């Protein structure tokens, strides 16, 4: 158990924000029908219930309230209209609030923050539901952001953050969390953020209305209202969650092996080599027929002209590779995976460089028996998010439980090591652990 201590609603301060809209782009419209993103930050601190109630609860409410006045779309809603013409948008109205749940969990915190296999479903009631939609005559309104702060008495605190992808990408979340934590750490005060921090850029500087309508047309907006359903993760399940570590020394040795065997491969990075290694492990674990492995790309810096990091919203692309499973197994399989990822990524980056804006081919060429998409951003350090109690002990992206996805992040006793999160059935996990460890 899970005991809910308070169900609150948090708004920007009185007499700050008026009614505000944010217009969206094809980059945002792409995510119209996506499931929620669920993220957890575990902190170790010997905190009592009385202390949690006396300072943590007020501090979370206050610091968040203040942050919201600078980050209005976080307290806004996604509004989708049934006329295929009128475009979805983010609307904040005075009176809008963020659902913030405060809870207490009696599980041992040490059993959750470890890297070894733990039940995936132990994490679900640490993350808030996105929240009920509001259905009006002219529209549906969907909440964008919710929070759960859970006390582990005498042990620590988990912060559970749920968001709709339409709100923005990992960079957007990073920018918001930077501000919120700065505001919290300095005593519920935004002066350090306003003086030294990075303010979000709401200028609509991505203007491709033809793509806008094509991605919207593809999102099937006229049926969205009738089709939309809540997508909360709930137990029970036999799936296990584990974190696998690639130390910098292992990564470097893997890079070297790729560069020696394939001296003219046009793209090799710590990232591609990490993906190739995990990809190879997944192939050996599955022993299936045909696999696709892919990952998102922050396109801000690759736009022509480049988009500021502080640009608010989505600016994400993608890259995928497909390969027969037998070609991906073993030491040579790792090499092949690196080749395929490196080649596909190089191609995608060149196509961006030369202007290209877009990107059932699977029915024709072959239906993959496994598909894996990477969540996570090793070069954005979510592991440095400090609300006043110190840096996180553990980060978990819970929403990888939903589909074919793994998470890849930095560690944060090291920005140069990689932590790889996997949630898979109990029977498959035993082999996977052996496959991962043995191959290193
Ligand atoms: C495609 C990427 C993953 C590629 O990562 P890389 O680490 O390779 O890229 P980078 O620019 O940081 O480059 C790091 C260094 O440059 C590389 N490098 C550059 N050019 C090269 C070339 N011609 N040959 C070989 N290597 C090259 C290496 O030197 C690498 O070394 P070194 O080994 O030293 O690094 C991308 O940089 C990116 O967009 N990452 C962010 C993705 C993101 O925003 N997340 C999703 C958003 S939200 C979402 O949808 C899901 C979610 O929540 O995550």
């Amino acid at each position: 158990i899970l005991t809910v201590l308070e169900q609150s609603q948090v708004s920007p301060p009185p007499d700050t924000l008026g009614d505000k809209s944010l217009q969206l782009t094809f980059f945002d419209f792409f995510w119209l029908r996506s499931p929620p993103i669920n993220n957890l930050f575990f902190y170790e601190l010997p905190i009592t219930r009385s202390q949690f109630t006396e300072t943590v609860v007020p501090n979370i409410k206050h610091s968040l309230s203040i942050t919201l006045k600078h980050f209005y779309p976080f307290v806004g809603k996604l509004v989708v209209y049934p006329a295929p013409t009128k475009k979805p948008e983010i609307c904040y109205v005075e009176g809008d609030s963020v659902a913030v749940t405060f809870a207490e969990c009696n599980l041992d915190l040490n059993e959750l923050t470890g890297n070894h296999p733990r039940n995936c479903d132990k994490f679900y009631d640490l993350v808030p539901i996105l929240g009920e939609s509001t259905r009006l005559s002219d529209c549906i309104k969907i909440p964008l952001f919710s929070v759960q702060v859970t006390l582990f008495p005498n042990q620590g605190i988990a912060i559970g953050i749920t968001n709709h992808h339409c709100l923005g990408d990992a960079s957007t979340r990073f920018c918001f969390l930077k501000a919120w934590t700065s505001i919290a750490r300095s005593g519920n005060n935004d002066e350090s953020f306003l003086a030294n921090g990075t303010r979000p850029l709401y200028d609509r500087i991505i203007k491709y209305p033809m793509l806008d309508e094509a991605y919207l047309k593809r999102a099937k907006v006229e049926s969205f209202n009738e089709d939309y359903v809540t997508q909360s993760l709930a137990g029970p399940s036999d799936k296990l969650r584990a974190t696998f570590i690639l130390t910098r020394a292992v990564i470097n040795q893997l890079k070297d092996r790729v560069l020696a065997q394939l001296p003219t491969l046009e793209y090799v990075s710590s990232f591609t080599v990490a993906c190739a290694y995990i990809w190879s492990c997944i192939a050996k674990s599955r022993n299936d027929k045909l696999q696709l492995f892919g990952f998102p790309i922050d396109r801000r810096a690759r736009m022509k002209p480049p988009i500021p990091t502080a640009y608010f919203g989505n600016c994400v692309g993608g890259c995928a590779a497909i390969a027969k499973t037998n070609l991906l197994i073993g030491k040579e399989g790792f090499i092949t995976a690196a080749k395929l990822i490196g080649e596909n990524l190089h191609k995608t980056l060149t196509d961006y460089k030369d202007g290209v804006l877009k990107d059932n081919d699977l029915v024709s060429e072959g239906m993959p028996t496994t598909m894996t998409w990477v969540s996570g951003t090793p070069k954005l350090r979510f592991y440095d998010m400090d609300f006043g109690w110190g840096k996180p002990k553990k980060l978990e992206t819970v929403s990888i439980d939903h589909n074919g996805a793994i998470s890849i992040n930095s560690c944060k006793e090291s920005n140069e090591d990689l932590e790889i999160g996997v949630c898979i059935s109990a029977t498959q996990m035993e082999d996977f652990v052996h496959i991962f460890d043995d191959g290193l």
